[PDB]
């Protein structure tokens, strides 16, 4: 059955299981017995006192409140780690060939075990940063989910499907689209082969659409096209306990309850996971001359502590027409403020990668640029067939220990001649 | 000989008649005695204090102070006028033909004498609003100047070339370029032919690029492409008297004075006059599919007392490439906030116009949309060879009693087929 | 006996009548039964959601509720004018004598009968400008009082002291020093000899003090020098009635009632009168070279709806200090945007004043640029003696009717020699 | 040759090289074969999305690309060190005897290799803080260049003048003048004696001019008298490669290539090195009574993370008149939240300085308050002869290991008689 889905980015939206129609409380949210004897239980993404346009709060109404735990135990952090500090400083690129996924046949390895940090930047302990994160597994999580206390994840996958399970609904996110967790959201994935694919974590805050400028009320990533799950339910006791892993300051905790945590029979309000599929990017760029700053293909951005400066920001190079005359149309020679890391869902393969350092200079190879300085310019189609994207940060991402582990022109100057 | 120019919207420029090097004072803008013995004299363009970003002032070195004049008198207002209240509100579309010019065989017209109000909005008394002029003229202004004790004036040729004096030098403004003569500058224009073109005033504020928003550092119209006259002066005593005629609270004035105004030997400061040549504008728009929202063509903007809103815009629509597929490319049918005047620089001819008023319907023609509907879709060009224009405001821009005088589908649904 | 007085600019103040200890209520606003039996009215002078910083109110413990008064009636409004609209533009300077204040032998005039509107701007009825009145009386009121329904009185004393009642206590006002009544407070104005002083009206906005800037944390106008009068009341029946006058959109109306309205106990809140001594103004100047913006000297500023910009600031030259070498030191040659009222508290005499319009020249007249561009510099003492000021708004200051009954350089350019 | 300079602090700016005029692209800035055969590549001095007020970047058309050079390797970072953990806190004030020059005869040192870090505050990790370094060099910069991937560097010759190379141009910086060189910019210095300077860096930030408040549109460091380099290019090959040093997460990295980096013939934009001479400084001050507060010689300042607080301020004590009457002129006694270096260009000696650490007491010495509390007050020049200035920071300065090795009243009170 294929899922249905509500839309809207940032939508207060309002979803019943449609097996217990009317299951949200008529004209309030607390009343004194819930509509077919359900517990409501408030989920806030934000401060209490937030003005309305950033204020996050869902409610949900469920079979048991979240409290029905046993008490979070220690366990092993496998391959996720925070600690910037173990790898002294770089700012040579860095390379990836497509990361190697474990053989079901080998190992058994679900999402929450294949998680393997490559980089990241900032103090999770003073809520601050962000990381980026591979995953790689082979078998659908058992009686488990995952929530992240520290922030949220935007996951992106590269090779197989994910039918991912959360407490407002189910979504099945494919290579080519993306979905984001946020803080908090308990959620089990389903796999169906050996799965790989991207993470991006931003510590304490939310990622936002960027404001349109100049480009107005419609373009890029348009908000109908945010895909938000149905409420979906399981009244599912669990023999020998479900695990709920917890990711707290960085480190992994497990606590065992009696059911799944799947068992919100109707939810409201506007703090939810969602999906995006990237081939609907209304893609904005230069028509005449030029070539035109890669924020311009920004699908989603995460705020820093600083004003006007994102932790962190979601760019994609979609296909398009590319056709501006009199113009070097690749990426132009560039020093830059940020790091950049480069994936590709479909220098290297889909599955693999680069990290680019602050203020590092890049630019087009002598062949590219060569090609470029010559051709008759004419409309031409660009990246059909391909999804490169990078996430870029404000913060100079320092590579982990396992992802230092798993890595890999001349003058035609005439000074006489002007023209 | 060809002018010369600086450049850089915005910047805190520095200008010395190259025939007194050294005219500006050396650490100090308030020196006993100037270099030369010229007198400084401060224009103002903002409050004094205002933050860095928006505090407008220029210090000017000139043979004499400008208070060097005898009283005002009032003088006949011609087509000058800013009474919205004479007429009767009318949402109907106003077009005009190419405004008709005066020969001088008939007779002599400088700029100042063939200017008509066509349009505004707003109290000038309270100074608030904008207002539409057309100018017709036939000869140069001799011995006179004028300055807006009341806003700022953008002004667009259409029909002839203007070489406009001003105090900080002066301008070649050709058709297909702008200018922009802020409040208190005092200018004179010499023509060359029977001259046409628009101008738009905006009370109280001043005009300014927009934020690009994704589209990031560069784009649409760059700040090195705005130019700015090189100081320039006469020391020119003037037999009878100069001419210097003044629009305060929407009233002409003039006054006498022994020399030509334009005694300025050096200047510095961020106000000051600049032109735009539009065949720069980057055009940014959609290279995939949909059709962009008009204000990414915004070239400069003006805000209004409403925070975000702004009182006009200048938008252009450039020669460029059409390529969005699968998509309905010509503008789409909408209803607006706005009101918009449109003007033709090369339904109506170039010299021409319409008035599009507040919240009233409309988009493409029968034709129009009949051809785009069906066209096989591939790569084309836009617009070569013209440059139409749009004045747009937040206000209900109301025609004025000469303006009054100059001016002049079927259903397809198949409710049984989505496809 | 002296008054005594509170002090602090915008404070929280709470004041009882030392005759009646407690009479605030301990720990609450609204008690079932206030202290003494009195009734509790909140005078509120902002918005109720107004942010803290500017959100304005006081309680007033008080024998009888303002609500106790018969019907408001039209009286004539004398020379109490906001019709800007009556009088034709004019961009001169105008200037006046020194009002002239009646005889008592001849009419006897109290301070509401001698109230004579300058100029202005605006639209009161939009809550939107402000104005200028001059005050020319000879005797107290009697049994009556006024209030302004429309903003905010800054009054300047020039000849006469002014004993100035209030709800929440008396205010002596010299010469030298000012007062400000905000929007719906009564107040009564004794005076001792023929009296004549300034005032400044805005409409719909308080006066607040200047950010310093670069001046930091101390100096201008310091907000210890601002005081705020204690609490006074009389318990006082009047025969035949107390009048009330209300100027209500520029329009006056008088109500009767049995008692005085200075009955009020006890009060607490940051919505009062008050009044600052200029002689206690910290001058902040140039003590190197160059000649300061006299934004310098900001004493109040009240903003208008354009951000960033004051509809009116007030602006003294108080005496001090200038020391600025190998520099002009009168005031610039200037146009700016503002337009400005000066008048003299001790080209015109103490009590008279000129206006000047937006973007019209000013600066020295040819025998101070003379003296001041060949002076032997040295540090002197400026002002002593004397105090001029300066209302100035971004606004088009236009004379009423009143008003304009009422009213009354060479060349020294060396090109081939630059020092 | 005397160095010509482009004025303007943030302008937009245009410079060619002489010898290849109309080496910037005409209306564009990525044409498909840039004028002159030159490669085009940007320098962004911040995030794409900044709003226009707050968004730097520069384009340069230089003879070959930055990318053209070998792979980055580790280098000793000498005395360049950001652990501010490894010393204990100490709140004691510290002081410093002007630093030791190395002798050339003993060793000769380059600007690079004489840097020593004094103190700094913050997570250079995550982009956020401040240190001050003291260079003490002999020898100018052979074949190799700097730049700061983590931030900007302020510096402030105090013996020996600088000449400084750039890829914008050079500069010529003397003591009693500063410079500011932005993350990202390569550099190289000259020296010609034994020299010594200080240096503020600030992470992540750049400087900006304090906005003036009251003092309006004129005064402290006018915006005409920050100077920056005009356009010039070397095309030089260099046999052994030419050595490019880098400052990445505190560490130095060195890499090889073949041309010196000096090769940018034309550029356009607003991130540019520059600098001021502190002669210029429009000092304001108390012209009538009080002590001003030292935020009033700000000269540049940093913002912080935490809106309102700057990160760092760059004041100065200029030589001026002092004139405030009835007043204790020197520094008053204080407490505050900054900790603050001073230094000396020309306690201690010039190239000296002291630490002062947050909230600790400082205030003149008894000598000192007891001739300021009897002298005869009158106007004095102060500080002629002389250059004090301050780093002052909203964090806590700590000492490095090589600063600490480095580093070396009464009562009069009368109850019974208040005047």
């Amino acid at each position: 059955a294929e899922l249905k889905y509500i839309s809207g980015f940032g939508n207060e939206c309002s979803s019943e299981d449609p097996r217990c129609p009317g299951s949200l409380p008529e004209g309030q949210n607390n009343p004194q017995v819930c509509p077919y004897n359900l517990y409501a239980e408030q989920l806030s993404g934000s401060a209490f006192t937030c003005p309305r346009s950033t204020n996050k709060r869902s409610w949900l109404y469920r079979i048991l409140p979240s409290v029905s735990h046993k008490p979070f135990e220690s366990i092993d952090e496998g391959h996720v780690t925070h600690n910037w500090d173990e790898v002294d400083p770089d700012p040579n690129q860095l390379r990836w060939k497509p990361f190697e996924i474990p053989k079901a046949s080998q190992k058994k390895v679900d999402f929450v075990s294949g998680l393997h940090t490559l980089c990241g930047a900032g103090d999770i302990k003073s809520n601050n940063g962000l990381a980026i994160h591979i995953f790689l597994c082979n078998t659908s999580m058992e009686n488990r989910c995952f929530y992240n206390s520290d922030g949220d994840f935007l996951i992106v996958p590269q090779k197989g499907n994910l039918l991912i399970y959360t407490e407002f609904g189910k979504m099945l996110v494919q290579p080519n689209e993306i979905c984001v967790i946020q803080r908090g959201m308990r959620f089990s994935i389903d796999v169906f082969e050996e799965t790989r694919g991207y993470i991006l974590e931003v510590y304490g805050v939310h990622f936002e659409l960027p404001d349109l400028g100049p480009i107005g009320a419609n373009g890029l990533a348009n908000p109908r096209d945010f895909l938000i799950p149905i409420a979906w339910y399981e009244d599912r006791q669990v023999p020998g306990g479900y695990t709920v892993i917890n990711k707290y300051q960085g480190k992994l905790f497990a606590a065992k309850q009696d059911v799944s945590p799947f068992n919100v029979v109707a939810w409201h309000g506007n703090y939810t996971p969602y999906k995006y599929n990237l081939k609907n990017f209304m893609v904005i760029n230069s028509v005449a001359f030029d070539h035109a700053d890669p924020s311009i293909f920004t699908v989603l951005t995460a705020k820093s502590v600083r004003p006007g400066v994102a932790i962190a920001d979601f760019v994609i190079f979609p296909p398009r027409w590319g056709v501006a005359d009199k113009t070097f149309r690749p990426p132009y020679y560039h020093r830059n403020c940020m790091s950049e890391f480069m994936g590709l869902i479909r220098g290297f393969l889909p599955g693999g990668g680069s990290l680019h350092s602050t203020m590092t200079p890049h630019g087009p190879d002598a062949d590219c640029f060569e090609k470029a300085s010559k051709v008759k310019l004419a409309p031409e189609r660009i990246a059909d067939g391909t999804m490169a994207f990078m996430f870029e940060s404000s913060l100079s991402l320092a590579v982990t220990k396992w992802g230092l582990k798993a890595s890999r022109l001349k003058s035609h100057f005439t000074p006489n001649s002007r023209n």
